[PDB]
């Protein structure tokens, strides 16, 4: 079926990398990276289109007792 | 500039959670966890505007252990 996607997003702290095959951009205080394949201004917001393999996001908070 | 940012996804297979404080969508590979403050309509688009202070997505699909 349609496994497409379109992701947007704004408000990025810097632009920390650029790459149709992986996207680094950190926004706030944390990273965002994004996976996938073909991932090819105005209002300030940009947005990408391709399909999403995979997401990986530092969450460093977690602790988790055992 | 500031932390709030727009997000926005369509594609998605089925909700599985849609709270402020958390949302869990179904989508290609596997489901996307979202975490943050104040997380929160034809076209079938779902749009989320918020701080995203944490992400956690599962990027299994191959082993990879060391």
């Amino acid at each position: 079926m349609d496994n497409r996607q379109f992701l947007s997003l704004t408000g990025v702290s810097k632009v920390q990398s650029f790459d149709p095959k992986e996207i680094l951009l950190e926004t706030i205080q944390g990273v965002l990276s994004i996976k996938g394949e073909k991932l090819g201004l105005k209002a300030g917001q940009v947005e990408v289109e391709g399909l999403i393999d995979a997401l990986v996001y530092p969450l460093e908070h977690h602790h988790h007792h055992h």
